[PDB]
């Protein structure tokens, strides 16, 4: 829905607002312009009051009295707008006449009257809106008058700012504007004194809200500094909120108070009025408050501190405050004043303090004043109590009213969004929902009213008006969800079933017509909650509690599927089910069961009000006992049939019947079910509930799924626990893999297959298709039974062969020596005559224990000892070699496995080589003290052996790779000192030599010479610091946005280092014109970390170029970015397949010349 509204009409401008109460009329009051609109908001009528020659600045305007100053077209803005009902017109005060009033008619708005000539009929120069305000009061004739306060600009003498006028009934005559009582020494009028202005120049009451009260007037207003702040002589200007009030009999003006106003929230100070509105409490809020019915109460909005009345803060908040605290406080101050004590304190109006006199009086609330202690100020600032605060969006206007005795409140914010209130400090609770039927972009006026009949709010915005009504509970379609969401308006209109106010539900009244809280609901229940599929309109009775009289008539519905008449009797609604043909629409694909809203929909409104849980559960189509009756619902399953049914009759017979889950016909399972192939064997199998297959039935078979073949065997159940496949043997091609686990299913009857919970398989193994070799198959698992037999030459089990000798061979426990071992290779190939290596013998046949094969292992003569973790059965033999220092230079290897018989031994294919490794020279000699250096150390027969450490001062160095002429590592700390020396150790051999390294302190960075680079990077940086010779490869790092990117730098002395920059290319951002710092920067020096990231950096990122696909012309944008200083700009070079063109270069466009594919160039970039 779309909010009524009234652009301005001027699209120019707009200021004030009011509503008739009698029509509902609304007058909107804007610059130059006066407008009579619907309730609807559709235009009436407009009028100009606008653009007129004039000048601020001179004093009887120009239709007066000649002017010297220049006038020029200015606008006039209607600075107040108020209906008088009585005369049956519309004053609408304007400006840019020295504020002449105009007299509007109520109906047309034909102007009635406009009076300029005296210098009453001039109010103010004041330009600004909204600064004034006032109330019109009338009486029957012989009584009656007008109170308005405006502010002055400094023109003191000229203006009055608060004054009591006289408003006659001719708009033509002469009188108007007129003080209601004159004289010479008093009129009934308060000035501004000139001495107040000559101490604060500025000094000025602006008067933002006005209403009357019981018989007095009162204003919110806003003042200057004047003792407040303190200050000796001008300088800045803060503000005062403060409350005003007068009698409306005193024409004498001795009534006057004022006693300043604010509100505080924990320690925040709220001093200035932006808006206020008065209103009624309603039961709700008056009981609570301690009111009569008749006692008004005062919302207002306030910002946080003295400071900016022009432009203020954001902080707003919404205080309270209840007209007998405001009136007790001035009955209260004006007893104490009577005492005789104190002064007046009231700076702006008397310089000159003048004491309080004391006098015998009764002080009541009717005290209009006296002439002593005439005019008096207030010392204590009056409290209000806080309601709603808001620091992101600040409150700009307010209204109130009482609904159903509960009090809404209204509030304009600076977005251009309304809160809807309810004010429960005397209740219990907050802020209920936030509109935006205004503006979304930009604010809300002070003007802004509640329609006579209370249906809508009008709110207005500089542009516009729009008529936001007061509640959109139709949004909520259920009970459930009406009063869920808890914005106090809402009830469920249960007979309706819509969900509105108490206004909207006709004859809520009544008893339970209308549901305030969720127990009111609704609530049902329904008897047969769950009913089977299989099953047809079967009978259900419905439970329903605080429901309306239903005798309009009910329909049940399951949901949009279906919708059955139902019959009521008793306190109960008896509605049938859905067909068989209808049901099952809904439960296909749910299978299991399908849970349904089942709604009521009532006759009346149509709409559905009430659900509950229901269930459609069929329970044939359970493929399984186990889904029949292990799963949620009742479900009986029948053995013999081996079918699922809701009734135990169905089933074959008595004995058949499945009701409990453990009972079902399943395979339990026992020891793995190992089978080889090639065998006849049986396989027994356990299980329960077998059945016994009834007449027609057929028996059981065993179905092995084994892709290459699979196999039907049939079985024998011997009782409700066991069966047996029978004797026969298994095979699959390939001899791939040794152990083949194979799904097996158990069946009978041809396709009834029996649950396999379990999933239980049967294992079908393989003899050596893998090993060819003794000691290989003695390896395996004894579970297999698999053994060597000598023989064939071949390894099967004792089954598979035949036995001449009284044994075939099995490692009995590893206690069985093999034959024939063999070398396949073994690793480090050479090694240092000292030894310590770690060689790595890799063979097929060894022996099983280690304790055999060491003392075994011989390199020729020498003795080569074994490591036992290192040493894996059979496969391979880690043994490290002993001092070689013996005259061979090369020799075989030689592995006896317990003893080394002729049978027994095997010797290496290749022989091992002896030869001591020799390191020369290290590529850098030097590196910072932090480390991290690449070092090369070169030299001959560096590959040798096992292991391999190198140590700098002791300290480790990490390894990389190693080949026979070079050994790369990354250096330590030196933590001690500058200079070391460095070890390297392979196995036993420890060499060292002459060579050393040196080490140097850590490297700096002191400059970054240009400070800035683009997006896509690649420019020149001169870097300058300190040991930059220490770091052979220096790289650049950058942080932008998620990612990081490096770039390589070239150093050129120890002081000086050239870089390019890295590219920051990211295409979700991109650096602005203005430029911008990375997460991030730094170098990469090694180790040093201090490096990595620069806190003192301010270098900056400006934005690679963005090009869109006869001379050539290329459009895009970032072609040019801010650069600081000289025309640093970017060599761009368009080039065609070879050759470059001439080209002039704009910050859009690129101009480049073919006479006749391209490519363009900047640094780093290339785009095509």
């Amino acid at each position: 829905p779309s909010f009524v509204t009234f652009r301005g009409e001027p699209a120019e401008g707009f200021n004030h607002l009011v509503v008739d109460e009698r029509t509902g009329h609304i007058y909107l009051g804007a610059v130059n312009r006066i407008y009579k609109l619907s309730s609807d908001l559709k235009v009436l009528v407009t009028h100009q009051t606008g653009p007129d020659e004039d000048n601020p600045k001179c004093y009887p305007p120009r239709i007066v009295q000649t002017c010297n100053e220049p006038l020029a077209s200015t606008n006039n803005v209607n600075k107040m707008l108020l209906i008088d009902y009585k005369e049956n017109r519309l004053i609408a005060c304007g400006s840019l006449y020295q504020g002449i009033c105009k007299l509007l008619r109520l109906e047309d708005l034909f102007k009635l009257g406009e009076p300029f000539h005296k210098k009453e009929h001039y109010l103010s120069g004041v330009n600004e809106s909204g600064s004034v305000f006032g109330v019109i009061v009338s009486y029957s004739n012989f009584d009656d008058k007008l109170f308005i306060a405006t502010a002055v600009d400094g023109k003191p003498e000229y203006f009055p700012t608060i004054s009591s006028r006289k408003l006659t009934k001719n708009s033509e005559a002469d009188g108007m504007f007129a003080y209601v009582f004159h004289d010479e020494f008093v009129a009934s009028m308060i000035k501004i004194p000139s001495d107040t202005f000559t101490v604060i120049p500025d000094f000025d009451i602006y008067y933002v809200y006005g209403f009357s009260s019981g018989n007095f007037v009162y204003f919110l207003t806003l003042q200057p500094e004047m003792v407040s702040p303190p200050g000796s002589t001008t300088k800045e200007q803060v503000y005062t909120s403060k409350l005003v009030r007068l009698c409306k009999e005193d024409t004498a003006f001795n009534s006057y108070v004022e006693v300043p106003i604010g509100c505080e929230r924990n320690g925040v100070e709220y001093r200035l009025l932006q808006a206020a509105y008065l209103s009624k409490a309603g039961a709700v809020l008056g009981r609570t408050l301690g009111v009569r019915p008749d006692d008004d109460l005062l919302f207002t909005v306030f910002s946080k501190g003295q400071k900016r009345k022009m432009k203020s803060l954001d902080e707003s908040a919404l205080c309270i405050f209840i007209l007998k605290q405001i009136n007790d406080r001035i009955k209260d101050r004006l007893q104490s004043c009577y005492r005789g004590e104190g002064t007046l304190d009231l700076a702006w109006l008397k310089v000159k303090d003048i004491p309080c006199s004391s006098a015998l009086l009764t002080i009541d609330d009717n005290f209009c004043g006296l002439d002593m202690n005439a005019p008096l100020g207030v010392s204590e600032m009056v409290r209000g109590i806080p309601v709603f605060t808001e620091d992101r969006d600040r409150m700009t206007s307010v209204i109130a009213y009482v609904y159903k005795n509960h009090s809404l409140a209204f509030v304009g914010t600076k977005s251009g969004k309304l809160k809807k209130i309810r004010v429960d400090g005397p209740k219990g609770n907050a802020l209920q929902y936030e509109t935006v039927q205004v503006v979304d972009s930009g604010p809300v006026l002070r003007d802004m009213a509640f329609s006579k009949d209370h249906e809508q709010l009008y709110i207005m915005s500089e542009r516009q008006l729009t008529r936001v009504p007061v509640e959109s509970c139709g949004q909520y379609r259920s009970c459930g969800e009406c009063l869920g969401s808890g914005d106090p308006h809402c009830g469920w209109c249960v007979l309706h079933n819509t969900c509105t106010r108490k206004e909207r539900c006709e004859r809520s009244r009544e008893p339970r017509r209308f549901a305030s809280e969720m127990k009111q609901c609704v609530r049902l229940t329904v008897h047969p909650n769950n009913i089977s599929v299989s099953q047809y309109n079967v009978l259900l009775v419905l439970e329903t509690y605080n429901v309306p009289e239903l005798s309009a008539g009910v329909n049940c519905t399951f949901e949009d599927l279906s919708e059955m008449d139902g019959l009521v009797i008793g306190n109960q609604i008896q509605c049938y089910s859905p067909a068989a043909k209808e049901v099952p629409r809904i439960i296909t694909e749910n299978g299991d069961h399908h849970v349904v809203q089942l709604q009521l929909k009532s006759k009346e409104t149509g709409m559905t009000f009430a659900s509950t849980s229901f269930v459609f559960y069929n329970c044939s189509v359970h493929n399984s006992c186990l889904s029949c009756v292990e799963s949620p619902y009742r479900c009986h399953w029948c053995k013999y049939r081996h079918v699922c049914t809701h009734d135990p009759n169905t089933c074959s017979f008595q004995e058949g019947r499945v009701k409990l889950p453990e009972d079902c016909p399943q395979l339990l399972r026992v020891d793995k079910i190992l089978v080889p192939v090639e065998v006849i064997k049986p396989i027994t199998l356990k299980a329960k509930n077998l059945p016994q297959p009834q007449s027609g039935q057929r028996g059981y078979e065993c179905i092995l799924n084994i892709q290459g073949i699979e196999q039907r065997v049939p079985a024998l159940r011997f009782n409700s626990s066991s069966v047996q496949c029978q004797n026969t043997s298994y095979s699959y091609e390939g001899m791939e893999i040794n152990n083949l686990p194979v799904e097996l299913t158990v069946v009978w009857n041809g396709h009834f297959n029996i649950d396999n919970p379990a999933q239980n398989k049967v294992y079908l193994y393989k003899c050596g298709a893998m090993r060819e070799s003794c000691g290989l198959c003695l390896k395996a698992d004894p579970d297999f039974e698999c053994g060597w037999c000598q023989s064939p030459g071949q390894c099967t089990l004792r089954q598979h062969c035949p036995a001449h000798e009284s044994r075939w061979l099995e490692l009995s426990g590893a206690n069985s020596k093999c034959t024939n071992p063999r070398i396949t290779e073994i690793i480090p190939v050479t090694g240092p005559r000292e030894g310590g290596t770690k060689v790595t013998i890799r063979g097929e046949n060894l022996g099983l224990e280690f304790r055999d094969i060491a003392s075994h292992v011989k390199v020729a003569g020498v003795e080569c000892s074994p490591l036992v973790d290192g040493y894996i059965p059979a496969e391979q033999i880690v043994c490290e070699m002993g001092e070689a220092k013996p005259s061979q230079h090369a020799g075989f290897v030689e592995i006896c496995v317990a003893v080394c018989r002729p049978e027994f031994m095997a010797r290496s294919s290749q022989l091992y080589y002896f030869m001591t490794l020799t390191l020369a020279d290290l590529k850098p000699n030097r590196g910072p003290m932090s480390g991290g250096t690449q070092v090369t150390i070169t030299g001959t027969n560096l590959n040798a052996g096992s292991n391999v450490v190198v140590m700098f001062g002791s300290q480790p160095c990490l390894f990389h790779r190693r080949s026979p002429s070079y050994i790369i590592c990354n250096t330590t700390s030196s933590e001690e000192v500058l200079d070391m020396k460095v070890t390297v150790q392979v196995d036993r051999a420890r060499i060292r030599q002459d060579l050393v390294f040196q080490y140097v302190e850590d490297p700096t960075i002191v400059r970054i010479e240009p400070e800035w680079s683009i997006v896509s990077g690649n420019t020149p940086i001169a870097v300058w610091g300190t040991h930059l010779d220490l770091i052979q490869n220096p790289q650049i790092r950058a942080k932008h946005g998620g990612k990081e990117h490096i770039n390589i730098c070239e150093v050129l002395n120890a002081t000086e280092m050239t870089c390019q920059a890295p590219a920051l290319a990211l295409g979700p951002d991109h650096q602005s014109d203005l430029t911008e710092r990375p997460e991030e920067f730094g170098f990469i020096l090694d180790n040093v970390q201090s490096l990595l990231i620069l806190n003192k950096t301010n270098f900056t990122y400006y934005p690679n170029p963005v090009f869109e696909a006869t001379p050539i012309i290329l459009k895009g944008k970032n072609l040019i970015p801010p650069v600081a200083g000289g025309n640093v700009k970017l060599n761009y070079t368009v080039l065609v397949g070879e050759k470059p063109c001439t080209v002039t270069v704009s910050d859009v466009q690129l101009l480049c010349e073919s006479p006749n594919k391209v490519m363009a160039r900047v640094g780093g970039m290339e785009y095509s």
